[PDB]
């Protein structure tokens, strides 16, 4: 099905019946049009270049901003990828906090002219694995997907785009795709698509680039997340804690360079712990605490719009994360005006991959559910516990492969329950690549890159079984994710 060893079976699925509608891109935005589409009739294709997320939905600061019912309706739809916290704004010279409470709440903010601060509640989410749950529901519908696809040259005829032009970046492959309406929701890539149709005319696109560093919380022991001001500047910081870490806020850069390759430089990381120690001097806070880090770029138009060419493409600028579903609504009422669909959106109410049907609250009593069923196959409960709150209800399909796999875990050296998230990855998360599972089918490679320097052997020597390397692929491979290791600390690591 949705797996990564039936590509070909999936490459000529969508290849054959004609597609109501084929959308460009596996973004937040892409998945979300590729899921309302599909929940109105219209039968719709995707394509997604690399990974699914692997784009701007994977490198925000994750945070589901509050609106207030758009911020509910996802948190519901799926509570484990979303989660709300207190967020806690300091104020120098919800809840009103005076100086000794503030004070109170982080015992480690700067005393100095410190007046007093504001705590609320807000909605922290996994932008990779919302993604994901978004495309999963879509493709349990109905929608054919697929990563590391790429859309290189439109297919016209009569004037109108009616297919692409899609390179299979894993196998080298091309193959050509026809869809009634074609969607263009590439994120920041947006304007290249527009130039293989000739239409980047008028408004265009200019790039952003902002940065988050990752310490360990031993090194930024957080209470609960911090969004302050900085020394001189102007902008303000996020402080985030996670997973026992604490990523801290972002950086904004003009950026014209590679829109698939943005990084940290010297001056991101420096810029980010400077401020950190400004807002708090006792850490001594220096190039050594990061562990982790990752750049992400942000569009914005020069001269949340939605393009159309004279060729028809529907080009979507906006990428929203927070308001991800009405703008996908939003995209679908062009598509299904111009197919003639009479079928009211009713997104919101579709609880996405992994969702409990309770909704949030139901939660609970489903982790010590699923934390008792997870140690009765002998396994620690404590450790499906977290597995639950990352898979959602899915756990019991990660429980399964675990089970199963015990004899073969062990005859290649890792744990069940590890091999239970990869067998889950490759056949129900169409994961293909190492980079996709330790990055953004669990985000190991930001919040705990030691559990992938630990893994990354016995990981590799098993995706080269389970899916028939060859030496070529087996070495590109393990390079690809050696070399985003590299940079994910070093900002001199050179790349060639
Ligand atoms: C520093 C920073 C902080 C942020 N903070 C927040 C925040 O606090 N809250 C918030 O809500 N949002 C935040 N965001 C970002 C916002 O969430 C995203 O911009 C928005 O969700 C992105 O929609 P994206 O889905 O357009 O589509 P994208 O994710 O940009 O689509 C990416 C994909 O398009 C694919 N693609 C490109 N070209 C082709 C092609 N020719 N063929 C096939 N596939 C192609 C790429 O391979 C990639 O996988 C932040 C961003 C940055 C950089």
């Amino acid at each position: 099905m949705f797996s990564a060893k039936k590509r070909d079976k999936c490459i000529g699925e969508m290849s054959e019946k004609q597609l109501d509608l084929l959308v460009i891109g596996g973004g937040i935005t892409g998945a979300g049009i590729a899921l309302d589409a599909q929940v109105r009739g219209i039968q719709t294709g995707l394509v997604e270049m690399n990974d699914f997320a692997s784009g701007t939905s994977s490198r925000s600061t994750k945070l589901v901003h509050g609106v207030g019912k758009e911020r509910a309706i996802v948190y519901e739809n799926a509570p484990h990828v979303t989660t709300p916290e207190w967020m806690l704004l300091p104020i120098f010279k919800r809840y009103m906090l005076n100086e000794k409470q503030t004070l109170e709440k982080e015992p480690l903010l700067r005393k100095e002219n410190l007046k007093g601060g504001g705590i609320y509640v807000e909605y922290r989410t996994d932008d990779a694995r919302l993604t994901l749950e978004i495309m999963k529901e879509a493709v349990a519908r109905g929608a054919v997907a697929l990563n590391y696809m790429k859309v290189e040259s439109f297919i016209y005829d009569q004037g109108k785009v009616v297919g692409v032009v899609a390179k299979d970046r894993l196998t080298d492959t091309t193959h050509t795709i026809y869809a009634k309406k074609v969607v263009n929701a590439a994120g920041p890539w947006v304007d290249t698509l527009r130039e293989k149709d000739r239409s980047k005319h008028g408004k265009y696109l200019k790039l952003s680039k902002g940065v988050h560093l990752v310490v360990d919380q031993s090194r930024f022991p957080l209470r609960q997340a911090v969004y302050f001001d900085t020394e001189s500047d102007g902008r303000m910081i996020f402080a985030i804690p996670r997973e026992g870490k604490t990523y801290i806020g972002t950086t904004d850069t003009f950026y014209d360079k590679d829109i698939a390759s943005p990084r940290m430089t010297v001056e991101d990381r420096d810029y980010i712990l400077a401020a950190a120690n400004y807002m708090f001097p006792s850490l001594r806070l220096t190039a050594d605490d990061v562990e982790s880090s990752w750049a992400g770029l942000r569009p914005l138009i020069h001269e949340d719009e939605i393009f159309f060419s004279d060729s028809g493409l529907i080009s979507i600028a906006g990428g929203k994360l927070t308001g991800y579903r009405k703008m996908a609504e939003r995209t679908v009422d062009a598509v299904a005006q111009g197919l003639n669909v009479n079928e009211p959106c009713t997104t919101a109410a579709i609880r996405l991959s992994g969702g409990l049907a309770e909704g949030a609250q139901g939660f609970p009593r489903f982790l010590d559910e699923a934390s008792r069923k997870g140690a009765k196959l002998g396994f620690d409960a404590d450790e499906v516990r977290r597995l639950a709150k990352l898979y959602g209800s899915n756990v019991d399909h990660v429980l399964n492969y675990a089970y199963e796999g015990k004899e073969e875990a062990e005859h290649y050296g890792l744990p069940a329950l590890l091999l239970g998230q990869l067998q889950y990855g490759v056949e129900q998360e169409m994961v293909a690549t190492p980079l996709d599972f330790f990055v953004r089918r669990t985000g190991a490679l930001f919040f705990n890159i030691s559990l992938v320097h630990q893994w990354k052997e016995a990981v590799l020597r098993w995706m080269a079984e389970e899916f028939s390397w060859t030496e070529e692929e087996k070495t590109r491979f393990q390079n690809e994710l050696e070399t985003e290791l590299k940079m994910a600390v070093d900002p001199l690591f050179q790349v060639e």
